[PDB]
């Protein structure tokens, strides 16, 4: 291996921290601002603030196609100057209105990060690497996450704080300004499926000659070609925007891939990401709930290692099945147990959810969802199942807060029945893919 192919991929992950510490910067430090602001209405506005961010990242997935459409060249490099220009807005907080805005372009952003860094993933690494690479994205997600936690519980225990929660809005602007500045090094070449857009045939050679140093690169570049000869007939066909429900040939592909992709939230990730300092207050004190937290996304950071080679080795459905199998056994012992015995189940589901995700399915939707659709189709069916993930999100958070508060047993029960559901729609309909176009 040559580490230029990574170089490019670590490069384009800085826009997959900025993500995820956006996703979970507000909600750690969420009861600081709440002091400035205003319980009671607050619980409300929180809730509405919290779903601006999902509404935003379905309006960034859906922009992401039009975006991707000039190249993955502007697109990554337009959300480093977003974001660092989101996080300045942000940062100045004054009001629910102020922040509730910038919170939503916080989310147009995370939905371009989305579509955006998974294709140039999938666009520059070998199709034997392509899923190690991909799943770079998302230990980036997981390590943004948990750098918001361990920030933000720095304060934890003020002048010296109201000058500090406002530094940690600002501080993914920093980091975008590493990410602009940083392709300025990289960003010179676009990723080699621009060949289809523009005819620099010598340049998308070029890609691949220092990517794996091989200056005969005969093997992946006539690969692209046969890829790009595809899109170039669909193209005079006219095969529209949709055209995958016309098409019974087009519609198992983008069906199955808006299913998987929904499904991802059918497991309850978010529900820990943004009730993180929440749900543990029905009975756990504020001292336990900075740490089972802390020890969470560090756990989540630490088990999205190992999918990086067993994504390769076992391949992206035998994973898939296996993040189902653990997720029924986080869920459904804790089901029944709820109709010191229930005490220790709750650690049980505190980290076998979160352990079984972060090697399983968190990863291998991004890089399974680039897979799929293999002819002009791709980044734009690739576009619009990223998106029905950030509706799922919305479908899934709202609703389990409300059942949770009332019944957790039919709760856990329904999860259950999805993590039977995924299991063996896995098993029956999701194609196993290893290296392909
Ligand atoms: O690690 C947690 C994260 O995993 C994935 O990236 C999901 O898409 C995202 O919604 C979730 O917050």
């Amino acid at each position: 291996f040559f580490s230029t192919s990574f170089k490019y991929v670590l490069s384009a992950c800085i826009a997959s921290f900025i993500f995820g510490y956006q996703v979970s910067v507000l909600n750690t430090i969420k009861n600081f601002i709440v002091v400035e602001f205003e319980c009671s209405n607050n619980t409300i506005q929180s809730s509405f603030l919290l779903a601006s961010v999902f509404i935003g990242a379905v309006l960034g997935c859906g922009f992401s196609g039009y975006l991707v459409q000039f190249g993955r060249r502007l697109s990554l490099l337009i959300i480093y100057n977003f974001f660092f220009l989101v996080s300045i807005l942000t940062s100045i907080t004054h009001h629910f209105h102020t922040i509730l805005f910038a919170r939503l372009l916080s989310g147009f952003g995370i939905g371009l990060v989305t579509v955006s860094v998974p294709m140039y993933i999938s666009e520059m690494t070998h199709k034997d690497k392509k899923g190690a690479y991909g799943v770079m994205h998302q230990l980036f997600i997981t390590f943004g996450i948990f750098v918001a936690v361990m920030l933000g519980l720095a304060m934890g225990e003020t002048s010296f704080a109201k000058l500090w929660w406002r530094l940690m809005f600002l501080f993914p602007s920093v980091i975008s300004l590493i990410g602009i500045l940083a392709l300025v090094v990289f960003f010179k070449e676009e990723t080699p499926y621009f060949l289809f857009e523009k005819g620099r045939i010598e340049e998308s050679k070029n890609i691949l000659k220092k990517i794996y140093e091989t200056d005969n690169v005969d093997e992946p570049l006539n690969a692209i070609k046969e890829a790009v000869e595809q899109n170039e007939s669909a193209k005079k066909n006219s095969l529209s925007l949709l055209s995958a429900l016309k098409i019974p040939s087009y519609r198992y592909v983008i069906i199955l891939g808006c299913l998987l992709s929904g499904l991802q939230q059918f497991t309850g990730i978010n529900v820990l990401v943004s009730n993180s300092n929440e749900l543990y207050k029905e009975f756990l004190d504020s001292h336990l709930i900075t740490i089972l937290s802390v020890v969470m996304t560090a756990v989540n950071f630490l088990m999205t290692f190992p999918a990086i080679y067993i994504v390769e080795k076992l391949g992206r459905k035998t994973l898939l099945l296996w993040g189902c199998v653990g997720v029924l056994v986080a869920y459904l012992p804790t089901a029944i147990a709820n109709e010191n015995f229930v005490k220790i189940l709750s650690i049980v589901a505190t980290f076998v959810m979160i352990i079984s995700f972060a090697v399983s399915y968190g990863p291998v939707l991004w890089i399974y969802l680039h897979e799929m659709f293999p002819s002009e189709i791709k980044d734009s069916a690739a576009s619009l199942a990223s998106l029905v993930n950030w509706v799922c999100a919305i479908i899934v958070v709202f609703p389990s807060d409300i059942i949770i508060k009332k019944s957790p047993s039919i709760l856990f029960i329904v999860f259950s029945v999805m993590s039977i559901l995924t299991f063996f729609f896995i098993f029956f309909f999701i194609k196993e893919t290893k290296g392909g176009e």
